[PDB]
């Protein structure tokens, strides 16, 4: 009841970054993902519970090194069933009105992203995502490699985390809100909260709160956290 | 026929770089943009000629830069019009079968990722675009901020160049071509079917003081 908690989700393994460890584990400059994205949530001053999901073998590790600042949980074997288990915790009597879901591969978000997110929910906005104009040019292509349009561009927007609702409007679009089909059911939490007519509102992003996915992404960082 | 010639544009001033210069001919560790983006597509070992389209003032110092590795002509105010000049020098006769037109920008283009490209037009493919999967996902959103839908992330793609196409194609797009962001566009306009190969991180377009930093540390070390 104007409490924000935020739920990171960093129970994946990191394939495509191919670096030995699970990538959210995965040191930059003495710190690992999962602790810097947890301090960009503390920092922002806004943040009253982090809720960090971390693979099942990982529960002791995760404890180590975050200590007091974050409870931890085992993730599922996709995004969606880690927040989907993570969003369990925020049940009953006393759920907060706000949560956050923040990717830990985001790990350079600045606080000031957090704090926007959480200004907007402040605000009256059920939903909230942070979001960046357009770098490349962007094509819709079918299944054979065919483009089947370039869309028209000045309508769209890069979206980022970390995303803000309300509780209640989280929790029903997780829950049951998954009618829809088999496994890995999106990276996008308002993909979800749109799915059953929710309406998302957006806000400035930051080109900070780029996602760490493959060498290259790495490569940026150690470049900005090195200076 | 069978020949293959690159244009690059590389007549932009880069505004949102601010680097003093324009942005093609910003030093990166020695080499300039634009002779880093040439070196790139002759390395591929399947580019015969180069013609680059930089700034009207520029002319003699692009010369002196690249030498006998490319043809020089002045751009236009857009990056259309610049590509469109550039065109004018493949006409008539002994028009070339391939056109590439890569931006200057990417410099890091592997030459790789060039052959690749060439590759399929050597496949029959009329028109070919390098691409990437979308590390973000899109949202479409009204004028004030409220998410209006989200497209199938998984059918959508981030474009890079060497963007190659049969010259006769390329010709009447840009030629009927109703900025324009993207060659393929123009060839899609007309109906024209591109196709897709796999792009390569490493040609990213350097815009921003960010791009630029990541090019710094990628030729660092
Ligand atoms: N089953 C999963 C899969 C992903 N994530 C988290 O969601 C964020 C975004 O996912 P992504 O960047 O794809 O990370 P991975 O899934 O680990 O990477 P990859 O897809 O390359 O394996 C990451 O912090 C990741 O750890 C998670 O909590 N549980
Ligand atoms: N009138 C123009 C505009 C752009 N370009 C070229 O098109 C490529 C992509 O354009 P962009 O990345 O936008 O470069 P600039 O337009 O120079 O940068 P900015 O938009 O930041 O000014 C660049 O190699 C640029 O030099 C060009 O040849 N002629
Ligand atoms: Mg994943
Ligand atoms: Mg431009």
């Amino acid at each position: 009841a104007g409490e924000v908690v935020a739920i990171v989700p960093a129970a994946g393994s990191g394939e495509r970054l191919a670096v030995g460890v699970p990538k959210a584990f995965y040191q930059l400059d003495g710190q690992t993902l999962i602790e810097r994205a947890v301090d960009g949530l503390l920092d922002s001053g806004v943040v009253d519970t982090v809720v960090v999901a971390v693979p099942a073998d990982r529960t002791d590790e995760a404890r180590q090194i975050l200590g007091h600042r974050a409870m931890i949980v085992a993730g599922g074997s996709n995004r969606t069933d880690t927040v989907n288990l993570a969003l369990t915790v925020l049940s009953g009597t006393a759920e907060p009105e706000f949560v956050l879901v923040h990717d830990a591969a985001r790990a350079l978000t600045p606080p000031a992203l957090v704090a926007r997110v959480v200004e907007a929910l402040r605000d009256g906005y059920a939903a909230v995502v942070p979001v960046l104009p357009l770098s490349d040019t962007i094509k819709a292509v079918d299944a054979n490699g065919v483009v089947l349009g370039t869309p028209e561009r000045a309508g769209l927007r890069a979206v980022q985390t970390p995303q803000g609702f309300t509780t209640d409007l989280l929790l029903r679009s997780y829950q049951r809100g998954s009618l829809d089909l088999p496994a890995a059911e999106y990276t996008d939490d308002a993909s979800l909260v749109e799915h059953i007519g929710g309406q998302v509102q957006v806000v400035d992003g930051d080109p900070l709160a780029f996602k760490i996915t493959t060498k290259l992404d790495l490569l940026l960082a150690q470049a900005i956290v090195h200076h």
